[PDB]
């Protein structure tokens, strides 16, 4: 797709610091960007849609190829339309914004300059950053991750999409997700289905995979970490149902971990470690710090500061694996313990370190989910299951909660900061800010 600009794109600043293995932090300016998917997707020459509600238009999009040849996405209203914001180096998205029209959270990349996209290299290296998840209730997910997707947003292997990170295009997660609208350069009108519950999106013939580092999914009740290796480590499309994750029918039949090697310490059963008010932990009723550390070995390390204090990620015990580090143990012992073998079929953290030992975009969003209810992150899932099922029960939310019509009626002011976003060698990101 190309990029038109009936709607100019400017894309809110947001600073971060760069640590130091000496002890000090330098800081960094760059800016945020909407995922392509959010945008208005409309013919190059004309203000008449490529797309609406979820269906293609049939003339200008009449296969992949000429769809992008034919259409450009375009600028976006950060504050009026998205209910995305920024200060210094604090971002913060809504979850529900009332304008001409509807719309649900969003989906933003981290910026380098305004056309291209900031990489990472996280082994070796920690991520700490706030986060105020006090407006975010049953069914919602303010998240942090990180994905390995070109900082070109793909413009170099795909001359056809010339709109680029600019205009948030080329992701791409251990989903495989087939709900992108263009994948490599092309539109992905053909096997397109809307979507029988959401009057916004569909599934499309191609989907879109690579690596995948879930540092932060959570809302006030519940919190999840986990890392999602892939065959391919980078972007690459994938065919239909070849894809694998929760767009198919079989979410095992691809390059990708769709359920990755996660830590839930709720689920791992301390029930006391987070969650609103002061009978817990970590209160989520304000602001708290998390710090992630990758560890060359390929193992990753978590520790929080709230108030001043400490505290590691719980112990865990399963299995035979005991102790508060994700490693190969604790996966092979999750695995053994709740089920699966997604994870160790991609090739678990061995394979994961081929994407932390490359660079990686830093993703913020916000969403609820039309798929499963977010119920796998903040309730029971399967629904049917009780708690006599190891690692069933992941958090307090109702199994009734999450419906998106509902969440979305009922708390449209939700809403998630992350804030204070500091990088560099472990160690190094408590230090003080420049
Ligand atoms: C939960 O984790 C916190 C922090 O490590 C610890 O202080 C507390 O004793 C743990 N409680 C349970 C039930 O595991
Ligand atoms: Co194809
Ligand atoms: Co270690």
């Amino acid at each position: 797709q190309s990029a038109c600009t009936l709607q100019s794109e400017t894309h809110p600043p947001l600073t971060w610091q760069k640590c130091s293995s000496g002890g000090t932090c330098t800081q960094q300016t760059g800016s945020v960007v909407i995922d392509a998917n959010w945008r208005w997707t409309h013919a190059t020459n004309s203000s008449t849609n490529c797309y609406d509600g979820n269906t293609w238009s049939s003339t200008l999009c009449p296969d992949n190829e000429t769809c992008a040849k034919n259409c450009c996405l375009d600028g976006a209203a950060y504050a009026s339309t998205y209910g995305v914001t920024t200060s210094g180096n604090s971002l913060s998205i809504d979850f529900v914004t009332q304008s001409a029209q509807k719309n649900v959270g969003a989906r933003l990349y981290l910026m380098a300059s305004d056309t291209t996209y900031q990489e990472f290299t996280l082994l070796g290296n920690e991520f700490s950053f706030d986060v105020d998840v006090s407006q975010l209730p049953c069914g919602l997910n303010g998240a942090l991750y990180f994905v390995s997707m070109d900082a070109d947003g793909g413009v170099s292997k795909y001359p056809t999409n010339t709109a680029g990170a600019k205009y948030g295009t080329g992701y791409c997660d251990s989903q495989c997700p087939r709900d992108l609208k263009f994948i490599n350069g092309q539109a992905n009108v053909e096997g397109w289905e809307p979507s029988s519950n959401n009057a916004n999106t569909g599934i499309g013939g191609h989907g879109s995979c690579c690596s995948e580092m879930d540092i932060w999914e959570a809302n006030s009740i519940s919190s999840h970490v986990a890392p999602h290796p892939c065959t391919t480590v980078g972007q690459e499309i994938c065919e239909g149902d070849g894809c694998g994750g929760t767009y198919s029918d079989n979410r095992y039949g691809g390059t990708c971990d769709p359920d990755g090697c996660g830590w839930n310490p709720y689920r791992l059963g301390n029930t006391s470690f987070y969650g609103p008010g002061s009978s817990f932990t970590l209160d989520t009723t304000k602001k708290l710090t998390v710090v992630t550390q990758f560890e060359t070995s390929g193992a990753i390390n978590r520790y929080y500061v709230q108030n001043g204090v400490t505290f590691q990620q719980p112990n865990a015990e399963l299995g035979s694996y005991s102790g508060n580090e994700l490693n190969d143990d604790y996966c092979t012992a999750e695995e053994a313990e709740f089920g699966g073998s997604s994870f160790s079929d991609k090739g678990g953290l061995t394979q994961f370190k081929k994407a932390t030992s490359g660079g990686m975009v830093l993703v913020m969003s916000l969403w609820d989910d039309y798929y499963a209810n977010m119920l796998w992150l903040d309730s029971t899932y399967p629904t049917n299951e009780t708690s006599s099922t190891p690692g069933a029960v992941r958090g307090s939310c109702s199994t009734s909660s999450g419906v998106p019509a509902q969440v979305e009626s009922q708390s449209p002011n939700a809403k998630v900061t992350f804030s204070n976003i500091k990088f560099g060698p472990i160690g190094s990101t408590g230090n003080p800010s420049g």
